[PDB]
């Protein structure tokens, strides 16, 4: 189905119809968007904190305020979805998702508290796509640039009461009723190896250095028990590339990091009056993240290969992570970064969609974030920082919502775009539960 | 073609299932929504402001977080548009665009200053679509609940370097080469004047007191003018129910406030963590907006009854002006009153259109505003208020990016949502200056 090519501004900024991202009349390439038949594949992919002002921050630092990304902005059906969620005692809305809420909500179709993890209001488990995926005899895939045990990766493997319950020491004291020694199903880290994706990969090796206090493999390390039960074991960007096949024989779990990924661009953080007091940054490339570390984009693509040979089909979620910690840190160039990072995984997942005609990519982002663009004279009360664009010219960034240095998220609903077999199912205002219908459906799954 | 008659949640929200907005596939509905024939006519609707976060806080206020907007929500083909302005000096982008220089976008197709009305950044004139449908033999409207010299409205009508010349006073210090007496087309209110839409309906009496210092009309005050022009002036509710026909020959004006029309609910200002140490808020209906005073549906309704007698076709733009105004004024029950305001216009829009099946409706924002949807417990820096939902909730809202008290435009790009024939051009990521060839274009005009 047709991608948008390009959806640039056509020519002068400054001349009549010169910043027009359209060339004609979209209403046949709309029609030629729109199929019903089954999807074979889905590809998820999910911009932590990527509201739309991140997609907007983040072109006009990279690509120019009349650029256009090839991977985020070329899909053709957009939409609008909200994203609130519960509180435990009321059961009333809770306006501004955690990142645990909002992802227990796509993978599982119900709404939670905030903290939850595949868990309702009742601490009742619900199951995720990726379970439901592979007991349907799909393969799967759960890519993120996060610590494995972080809420997204961790919602469609986990189901514990607390986001924090990490690993066996963590899931004892905050999640008794979870921990695998009073009779629960185990931590993150415990039930991610007990879930066995076919692909998995990530950081938040470090989780995986605890010994299990109960079961099969007590007294050894989750490492040692990951080994014991089959899985490849990658750390590095050359392993990874070495590895041919990956299923549920022999699972692959590659852990580049003992807790996040390393961030893409680096920068100073925003300061109070920084847009005033201090020049404009450029963002520079990290030394650190190294030819061994592979980008999300690398994990993205051999994922799609490994998976791609299961005749079946297969669900891949892939997240870029760190736009939202750093914009928790205040700190422009890794959170437009790690956006940048993010649309090259898009592409990747677009190219492999253009081909193989059967598969649905839905880009979106879990909840919106601090950020604001302001103006380049804005006397702001939180933090500020100018940035010095594609353009030639200041953009300034303001986070204005918390004092307690981490800038929070908001409650803003915020796009979701698609291509594929059923991606009208995001235009419009559609809820992130109504996503997991829409994949379970695109599926077949029951 | 089909509009969304409910995309509400559909159950209980705790429950699997229980916030989906869809029912179904969403395929047939949306190719079913998909024409490139002819608009006979357009209906465009300004929320000042409204970008995706107002929406969602006033969506949560008045309708809770699973409800639904039967206005503002229910159109099918949604998309996502950049607005940008352009630097004077140098032609690079400033991305913060302010209400004059956004409106000359969508309505000449030409990016512009901030501050410029009708002219690009050399202060060439460019014709408006208003223009363009007048000359072709269509009625036109232009309707605001903002002084009609206010940059939304003017913007159809005025070409002038500063959006601060609103009558000849004003003109002559601020805009001497627009100045009537030094040889220019003179003010926004002699502009308007001169360019005799149909239908003119919104607040700004106080400018039309004022005498014209030259011209065939020098000494007599614009009101004057008015009135030997052949206009027929309303100045309130009773008076423009009595109106049977507008058009060339007896083009109606309608003055209903010195300044801005009356705000619809009112309530205090947001202040420095106003949710830590104040109440939570309850909106109350404004006793001063009158039953004398048109609401914005009744002037929407009474301005589609006019325009659709002309056999040709029509251009209504109206604007939802002082949701953007309680923005800037942190005042979240007037915001949130207004954008209620704008979604009543919208179902008299959608109403019509969907009886009529040749109009295209057309809702968005100029440009984005401050308000963020914050956490209950949120130390914020700036201005914060707690509301009482319709959900029986608390929802904290906070402007935090300006000192100097009004609450400052962001560069975000926010939703567009269209209905009707060629609405198609709205879906994806789009430019403002695209809405203007796609009016021009689906109008037939050339
Ligand atoms: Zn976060
Ligand atoms: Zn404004």
């Amino acid at each position: 189905m047709p991608v948008l090519e390009n959806r640039a501004a056509q020519g002068d900024i400054t001349a009549p119809g010169g910043a027009r991202r359209l060339t004609g009349d979209q209403t046949a390439a709309l029609r030629d968007s729109l199929s019903d038949k089954p999807a074979k594949n889905i590809i998820l992919l999910i911009g932590d904190g990527m509201g739309d002002s991140e997609i907007t921050a983040a072109r006009n630092y990279a690509e120019g305020a009349g650029g256009f990304f090839k991977g985020i902005d070329a899909l053709p059906l957009t939409g609008q979805y909200t994203h609130y969620a519960l509180n435990k005692k009321t059961g009333k809305p809770d306006y501004v998702t955690d990142s645990a809420a909002s992802a227990t909500a796509w993978s599982t179709g119900v709404k939670t508290y905030n903290g939850a993890l595949g868990v309702d209001i009742h601490e009742k488990d619900h199951p995720t796509i990726l379970e439901m995926a592979k007991a349907a005899g799909l393969a799967t895939g759960n890519v993120s640039t996060a610590e494995l045990q972080d809420a997204t990766p961790a919602a469609l493997v986990a189901h514990v009461t607390s986001r924090k319950c990490y690993g066996p020491s963590a899931t004892s004291e905050k999640c008794p009723g979870n921990a695998l020694e009073k009779g629960g199903k185990g931590s993150i880290t415990e039930q991610l190896l007990n879930a066995r994706a076919d692909v998995t990969l990530g950081g938040g090796a470090k989780t995986f250095a605890e010994t299990a206090t109960a079961g099969e493999w007590q007294g050894k390390t989750l490492r040692e028990q990951a080994e014991a039960r089959g899985y490849q074991l990658v750390s590095d960007a050359a392993s990874l590339n070495s590895v041919t096949e990956a299923n549920q024989q022999k699972p692959l779990l590659g852990l580049f990091a003992d807790g996040n990924m390393p961030v893409r661009w680096l920068g100073p953080k925003a300061t109070y009056h920084g847009n005033i007091d201090k020049p404009a940054v450029t963002c520079t490339p990290n030394p650190q993240r190294n030819d061994s570390v592979p980008t999300l984009a690398q994990m993205t693509d051999k994922a799609i290969e490994l998976l791609s040979k299961n005749e079946k089909g297969f669900f891949l979620q892939v997240e870029g992570a760190s736009i939202d910690k750093q914009d928790h840190a205040a700190n422009p160039c890794g959170q437009i970064g790690e956006t940048v990072d993010l649309d090259e995984a898009v592409q990747r997942a677009l190219e492999f969609a253009k081909k193989e005609g059967n598969t649905l990519v839905i880009v979106t982002a879990n909840h919106a974030h601090a950020s604001q663009i302001v103006a380049p004279d804005t006397k702001a009360p939180g933090l500020t920082q100018a940035l010095n664009t594609k353009d030639g010219a200041v953009m300034v960034m303001s986070y204005g919502n918390s004092e307690e240095d981490s800038q929070e998220h908001t409650g803003s609903q915020l796009r979701i775009a698609a291509y594929g077999p059923h991606a009208a199912n995001v235009v419009g205002l559609t809820d992130q539960t109504d996503l997991f219908y829409t994949m379970k459906a695109a599926l077949g799954l029951k």
